[PDB]
């Protein structure tokens, strides 16, 4: 791949010092960040290089760029098998007869574990073609808004079509299986048992022994608990024991709903949080997602146990969730010390990216304490970048412009009326910009999206695949008649 | 301009009383004006009811890989781009990380809110006549370029009048406002100094209403404003209350903006605003009251009964350190009571959140703090940008809706891009994942201004050149920044 300068920019780092260079620059040779910081002390890390590797540098000017660490979006569900559905295609335009559905009014629990314990059954009906298409074209989105690292906490798709979708794109992904063992029937006071703690175990160590094959350094993976409504004990202890013996983190869904707390009493007699510190998974190893319906013991175990928080503050509206506002848990454990990262969560179609969680949190952590200092602009950076690293334990090697680092990073245009004058064009992008407004996406050294634009993959033929893919899944898996489905198809804009 | 034209194949978004979306809708309109709405056939029939002579000329736009909505009304706006190049705009350090609480934040700084409004006579004053123009017209052209086709100004720091010329210049509708503040707070006084004569800030809100009133276009309108209640007294109160009862005007202030408001206001004038508001005879169907939160029981009541209307901003509450959403909840808790809520982006020296951003802020904020997806709707908050906004400023006669019978103010954003794929409700995606920027066409009156994001009756590079020109002057005579300062940005321009 070779060496590349990319000078002239505001560079933000999101390194320890959250440092910000004006007239900037990012030396890079092969995979890795070389030198970072001013214009002029990086031109002199370029007169130190091998004069072979200086012979062939390649100069990028960014003088009307932002450069941003690439995005690590670690809480991420793959959906779009279901995007022909009454939650995507198939809804009326008038929104006026929408209703308080699944996620909404505290969570209606039954609903919500019924239909987690139904994806086994649906991932097994699709075909590695349709995964495959399906997949590629859902990460080519994250791609796109300017994710180099993706985070799967559970997905209806095949582990090994999404792997494959990575592999192909050139993006960094960690994998992972989808595990539920329970289901809260109405029809029962106590939770039902649906599958063998170590079938669901057995699964993730066979993506496990898959992923441990690849040499690109791309690809890792981490065991899920799809939520703790539907995990069992002896699923809590295997998953201690698996991401014990291989040295792994682990991530489920945890405090996500007013109602949670209830139904986890009644069906399994004791709350998401106390059942994870009992199976010994309330440790540093842990990324909750959500976690903000949590007692004042289970802030103590979460802040003791130094585990990881990923918000979605972009996302909890349109589902009905109120998982910022109405404990208020997230912003104060945060502000005790606790790491907290910004996510984007599931959807089957796209929804908020990255880049619009950070315009969320920014907005909405500092309107509630009455502070535009809780969270800076930096601070979402970093939420969306080098603590999301941390909480994936990739932050070895991604999350922030620092030599030995991987050469992962955004460029982003400043040259229009959103940026004029702006010493702080990071602000300027919180304000007016976006996913769409990533120009140039570089993983490890190599070019993958540069004007917004594909380099090495045809996004009109990722879509139309993904089209014809979701077209055999929604009317033979679905069963959602051709009549519903062909119309809109043949109206999409080619 | 003149002349018939059919917008046909895309969804249209009305934002009419019933909030009808129309997938592959159209609209016919005929001159300025909006003449048949609704699906495309129908629309059509229209067409072939026209007289020959009209239809002979009628242009079609198609519109199938657009979504249509109304224009934008941002029904509470300051232009403050003059103060551009201080410590809250361009003068910064590029680190953010030794920002501090201040101004708006941690609750209000009442006596420096209070003295730095008061101030604003003396800076309008120092400006040159081409400056406030050359700022104007580019602070208006950033609202036009993200599809705000009605603006509302609720006290600038510029001229009234040069705001009015911008506004002739843009081919956009302005209700035009004066500066008005008659009191300080003066804590080392014990007391709020009488700054002005209440009948000479009435006297220049008459003076602009005689000035409005020449215009002949029908795009400019007018609309009293207090600056804030601290900087009211009882005879501002009064002397407003009649002028807008004498010329049928609406009337804006500021008020329940801030937790240490009610404090500040009962300390210095012995009551909070909304009460003094009320005493004046302003608590009516004419208030549109900005944040409007910090209220107590009394005056919660007070704006129920008088169906007076709130304008929200929860889209620039945080960056500002303000908490007129959350902390007390009551502006989301009196539009679930019924009364008007529309949203606006507020005050700005750099671009800030416009209306799209704001509409998403309303969706997501509304939402997460009720756990309820369908108390703000993706088509209530295209309603909050433009009927609601539009009744709130009492410009609802011609605009905030596509309706036969109003002015064909209206957007098109293209939804052939991954982010609008397979949705049958474009306006979701659009907040989801666009903003200002994706506006494509902003047409106002029937005649297109913009289209695939451009100006097509301005110079984009003459707007901007003449801003920053007038900025460097007005920042370096008026504001006293030594050109050291200032030159080196200007440098640093992408021409
Ligand atoms: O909505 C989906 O399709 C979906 C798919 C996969 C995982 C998923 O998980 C949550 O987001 C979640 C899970 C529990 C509580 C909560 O408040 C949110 C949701
Ligand atoms: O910030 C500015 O430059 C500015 C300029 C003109 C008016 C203005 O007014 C408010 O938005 C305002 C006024 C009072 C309380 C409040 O919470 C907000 C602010
Ligand atoms: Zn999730
Ligand atoms: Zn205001």
């Amino acid at each position: 791949m070779g060496a590349r300068l990319i000078t002239g920019g505001t560079v933000y780092t999101a390194d320890a010092q959250e440092s910000v260079h004006a007239r900037g620059a990012v030396l890079t040779v092969d995979d890795k960040v070389v030198a970072v910081g001013p214009a002029v002390e990086v031109e002199q890390a370029v007169q130190a290089l091998d004069p072979a590797v200086r012979a062939e540098l390649r100069r990028l000017d960014a003088s009307r760029m932002m450069v941003l660490p690439g995005f690590v979006n670690a809480h991420w569900h793959e959906m779009f098998a279901m995007g022909f559905t009454m939650r995507g295609a198939l809804r009326p335009p008038s929104d006026r007869a929408d209703q308080v559905a699944f996620m909404g009014g505290g969570g209606d629990m039954h609903q919500i574990s019924a239909t987690f314990d139904r994806f086994d059954g649906l991932i097994e009906a699709m075909t590695e073609d349709e995964a495959r298409a399906i997949a590629e074209y859902s990460m080519w989105i994250q791609l796109r808004g300017g994710v180099t690292t993706l985070g799967d906490m559970g997905s209806l798709n095949r582990p090994l079509a999404m792997v494959e979708a990575a592999r192909r794109l050139g993006m960094r992904f960690s994998a992972s299986t989808w595990a539920s063992d329970a289901v809260l029937a109405p029809d029962r006071s106590r939770f039902l048992r649906t599958r063998d703690a170590d079938t669901v175990l057995a699964s993730f160590e066979a993506l496990l022994g898959a992923v441990a094959a690849d040499p690109t350094g791309r690809i890792r993976c981490r065991p899920n608990v799809s939520y703790v409504t539907n995990m069992t004990d002896e699923l809590a202890r295997g998953m201690a024991e698996l991401v014990e013996r291989h040295d792994l983190p682990f991530a489920t869904h945890v405090g996500a709903l007013r109602n949670e707390a209830d139904a986890m009493r009644a069906y399994h007699g004791e709350t998401g949080v106390r059942r994870l510190a009992e199976a010994g998974l309330v440790d540093e190893r842990l990324m909750a997602g959500h976690s903000a319906f949590l007692d004042d013991q289970e802030q103590k175990l979460m802040l003791a146990g130094r585990a990881h928080i990923s918000h979605s503050p972009g996302k909890y509206g349109p589902s009905g969730e109120s998982a910022l506002t109405e404990t208020g848990v997230v912003p104060a454990l945060r502000r005790a010390g606790l790491d907290v990262s910004l996510s984007t969560d599931a959807a089957a179609l796209p929804g908020a990216g990255i880049a619009e969680t950070m315009r969320a949190a920014w907005q909405m952590y500092n309107e509630m304490s009455a502070d535009q200092t809780e969270v800076l602009p930096t601070d979402a950076l970093a939420m969306a970048t080098r603590i999301a690293a941390k909480g994936l334990r990739w932050d070895d090697a991604v999350g922030s412009l620092e030599p030995g680092k991987q050469a992962d990073l955004l460029l982003v245009r400043t040259d229009d009326w959103r940026y004029l004058l702006n010493p702080r064009p990071l602000e300027s992008f919180l304000w007016l910009a976006g996913s769409a407004d990533v120009d140039t996406v570089i993983v490890g050294g190599r070019t993958l999206v540069e004007g917004g634009r594909g380099v090495e993959v045809d996004e009109a033929a990722l879509r139309d695949r993904y089209l014809q893919a979701l077209r055999g899944f929604t009317t033979r898996a679905l069963r959602v008649p051709a009549e519903a489905v062909d119309p809109v198809l043949a109206e999409v804009a080619r």
